[PDB]
């Protein structure tokens, strides 16, 4: 009711939101919390009335066998084991309703963080319309081709194309988290009449810390009907804990209202989201949208997850391989320089005679060799005077092992005047008083924000309670990044460091030879 | 002095051995522990006398700058940062000894678990004989070929072949830890006149828990001279903690004596060991042996580690891809069965008409369909009577979601009589009273132990102290494993489970149709 300016309180409310203990359940399925070994129903979603014709009053304190028939759930005397649970997934359960009616579910069990058994019953449309056993062969062929020859981009595209082929989703995206946990849509496959989100960048707050954390424990989220009105667990608290049941790993947990409102604003009728995890860190999501409601049965979700994770394993290997390959390319430059340096009369002469190697060593476009009295400028550099003032600035600030920046202007303001040749600077001190410098030009870089980063959500405060809402503007923002070079890669800096080392060895060997001899 | 029978006390002594706080240092290099910001020497290895001509009495309490000249170690006012440290690695330091002498080191710094700065000085033979910049190109080409077409075995071989090419080691092995942390030598490249360890299996105690733990924190261990007599840190305790310095991440930490004795027994003069880590778990080691002493400088070790880890990243992807590919092959079998099952008059007829699909579904060689009154035997099975007794045994033991074993004889002893067709059994209950069974024959499997598993080391007790020694027998043992089938793979069990599910759906759909109609 009261429009609240975006605050520190509204941001730390967002990052601490207890979404995992929400008690609201998506209305197409039943959640039953079960006390072992009898499988006594201790909580049940209130949609049991409409689905089963039996109220929570009729069901709480009954055993699961009194409510459902099944083939595979026997009465056993101790708590269900992890292996037992995973083999129950999914299992057919059915109830006889009104009189002349089967209602058939596929049930999926898990034990939550506090040891409570949770059973989730999704309607079984036996096997009605979404095969993937055959589509697995097309997905496998696609992966096989990538493994023959591919860029990283080809892997991204295969994930989105094959998940969309298998599922029939109107839109499938690959969403990658960056260093600040902003998101980038790095691949997309969608209907031709839908607008592209490919290349769009989103604030960290769109998928906040509790949502990201959830995806580390729970690989898959599905919402088959965004407009489904959520129903409560009854009671809202678990009888044995007296507290809300932890639904981190729940299929049928209804999403936090603000995310639902976000999807509704976007015209999304159904979604499927699968996480890609590396070394316990959330790397990204396969994010699928449909414009209308859409059921994705458990086996199909698991097939998409299996394929996506096998492709992702191949993406890690591809990233590591490209890094190695680039290091090897740079090692050639290093080796040629060391060969010519130690062969020349004077080692600076060796360097100057091989400028494409010297520049190639760090992926750069200009360089300066400053040794003793001489200053040699190679490739595209600032003019001699500017380099001298820059050298002087580097000398006056306590000599690190290396200085590098991809936007020199914002720590050295006079660099605005040579932004077209040296927005980027890599400076290595050699024997204290000397320097090798490498230079890179401005490259304009555009961040295509999918919403306003400075107005990333909406907050209201009623009765002391802060409420948070998705942003109401659909405008796009492009941030045009200027005075910035391409970034320095770790292997380029290491290659530069390796040249420094080789020069230092030369100087020491020459000092040792003019002592001994 | 007193021969001690191998015990629980000697085994838990082995698993709790504090190797990381050993104060003995390999004699070719110096260790200095340094107090910041002055870099005051608080401990030093006692070989400083011979290497520098200066005793610990002369050095303790001096700053590093009083002892060594360098280009890159400046006096700075706060503790060295992680980025500063890693750029110092390696840095040239040199001392002037006797009078007319340089002694030159490459120094490598780290901050240990307790915040102490440790500097390790290995002699610099500038760049004297072991290039790898060029060999990186051959290693890269080898990796490139694997990525075009390869089995897992090809990846193992590339690691050992290229590390050996780059290093010149007499023997290079890939050592993989199994589920019990026994080791298997799964690849090897060695001089033709040396005996092969390829295919040998070793007890967990050969590389005990403290050694494995060390490799999670410290990727590389090197011992350039196994016969080098280790020298103490002086003092043996750090002045600021009053306790032994944690040398987990130390290059020059001398190995525990029993491992040295092991290497000496094996004729090893030098070693290099690089760990391969996945998801915080130690997967395996690249283990290199030379028959004589051998220096492997820091940069070469890091090059081997980088290559080995890039190949290992590709090995994870290959393992995931082969698993996926096998699941897809099995999914074809599943799909054909479901198609023929739902098309036949009766679904058992569908199964029986496609026996290569039914067997192929689980990688098995025989099967039994037991539904209601009929029992159909497919492929190589036990005789009808034996299958009936087995069915009866399965019925009497509370029905899991699945029973599988790769050695039926050791829980069902009468299975010894049909070991050639059903050493392995996969049994799935369907609708409670029915079963699908799959059968597999005995396949003899040999474990080539590299030493006696029942006498895996030697223990003595003198004066209350238990001492442990490497085993003294060089005999090999082969364990010939009998009455055992090939193991059931997870994807084969899942495929069988998927058939069960499909049959259950059929039965429910037929029960629903004969109710409604
Ligand atoms: C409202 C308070 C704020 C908010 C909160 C919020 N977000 C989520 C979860 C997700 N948000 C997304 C984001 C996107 N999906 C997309 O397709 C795109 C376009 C490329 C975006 C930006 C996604 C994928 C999730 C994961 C959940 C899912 O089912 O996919 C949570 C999670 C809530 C839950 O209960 O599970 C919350 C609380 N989001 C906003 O818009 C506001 C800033
Ligand atoms: C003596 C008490 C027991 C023992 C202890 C022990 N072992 C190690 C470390 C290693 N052992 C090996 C084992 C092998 N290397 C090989 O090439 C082969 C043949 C294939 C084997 C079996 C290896 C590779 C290591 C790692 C250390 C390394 O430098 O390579 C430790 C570690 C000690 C340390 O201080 O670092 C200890 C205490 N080993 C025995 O033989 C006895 C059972
Ligand atoms: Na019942
Ligand atoms: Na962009
Ligand atoms: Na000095
Ligand atoms: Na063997």
């Amino acid at each position: 009711a009261t429009t609240v300016q975006l605050s520190d309180q509204s941001l730390r409310q967002l990052e601490t939101l207890a979404i995992h203990t929400a008690h609201l359940i998506q209305p197409h399925g039943l959640v039953v919390v079960l006390q072992e070994p009898d499988l006594t129903i201790s909580q049940i979603s209130a949609n049991c009335t409409g689905i089963l014709g039996r109220s929570p009053e009729d069901l709480l304190g009954r055993t699961l066998g009194e409510v459902f028939d099944s083939f595979q759930i026997d009465p056993i005397q101790s708590r269900l084991t992890a292996g037992q649970i995973s083999s129950l997934n999914p299992s057919k359960l059915w109830a006889r309703v009104m009189g002349d009616d089967f209602v058939i579910f596929d049930g999926v069990f898990h034990r939550n963080s506090d040891g409570l058994l949770v059973c989730e019953l999704e309607p079984a449309y036996t096997s009605d319309n979404l095969p993937f056993l055959g589509f697995y062969h097309m997905a496998n062929a696609a992966l096989n081709r990538l493994r023959q020859q591919a860029n990283l981009r080809d892997f991204y595209d295969v994930i989105v194309e094959e998940v969309r082929r298998m599922t029939g989703f109107d839109r499938v995206m690959l969403y990658r988290f960056d260093e600040n946990n902003h998101g980038d849509v790095i691949a997309e496959d969608k209907r031709d009449d839908m607008e592209p989100y490919l290349g769009l960048h989103y604030p960290e707050s769109d998928i906040p810390q509790p949502a990201r954390r959830l995806f580390i424990h729970n690989p898959i989220r599905v919402i088959p009907d965004v407009y489904g009105v959520a129903v409560p667990l009854t009671p809202a608290v678990n009888p044995s804990t007296n507290r809300a049941v932890d639904l981190t790993e729940s299929i049928l947990r209804s999403a936090y209202h603000c995310h639902l409102t976000f999807l509704k604003n976007m015209g999304v009728g159904a979604s499927l989201t699968i996480s890609l995890i590396k070394d316990g860190h959330l790397w990204g999501l396969i994010a699928c949208h449909h414009q209308t409601p859409k059921v994705i049965p458990f086996e199909l979700r698991k097939a998409c997850e299996f394929f996506g994770r096998v492709v992702f394993s191949n993406i890690s290997a591809q990233e590591d391989t490209e890094t190695f390959d680039y290091r090897v390319q740079l090692a050639e430059h290093e080796a040629v320089l060391l060969d010519k340096m130690t062969t020349a009369a004077d080692f600076v002469e060796g360097l100057t005679n091989h400028p494409d190697r010297l520049l190639g060593l760090t992926g750069s476009q200009g360089a300066a060799i400053c040794f003793g009295e001489k200053l040699i400028l190679v490739g595209e550099t600032p003019d001699e005077k500017a380099v001298q003032y820059l050298l002087q600035w580097l000398e006056n600030r306590e000599v690190q092992d290396v200085f590098f920046t991809s936007s020199l202007s914002q720590i050295y303001p006079d660099a605005v005047n040579f932004k077209s040749v040296a927005s980027g600077l890599l400076a290595i001190p050699i024997a204290r008083h000397n320097f090798l410098l490498w230079f890179r030009p401005e490259v304009l870089q555009t961040v295509n924000w999918g919403g306003d980063p400075n107005h990333a959500y909406e907050a209201t405060q009623e009765d002391g309670k802060i409420e948070l809402h998705p942003r109401q503007s659909f405008d796009l923002w492009k941030e045009i990044v200027r005075l910035q070079s391409l970034p320095w890669q770790s292997v380029e800096i290491q290659s530069a460091l390796a040249l420094k080392k080789a020069i230092v060895n030369l100087i020491l060997r020459q000092a040792e030879e003019h002592h001994h001899h």
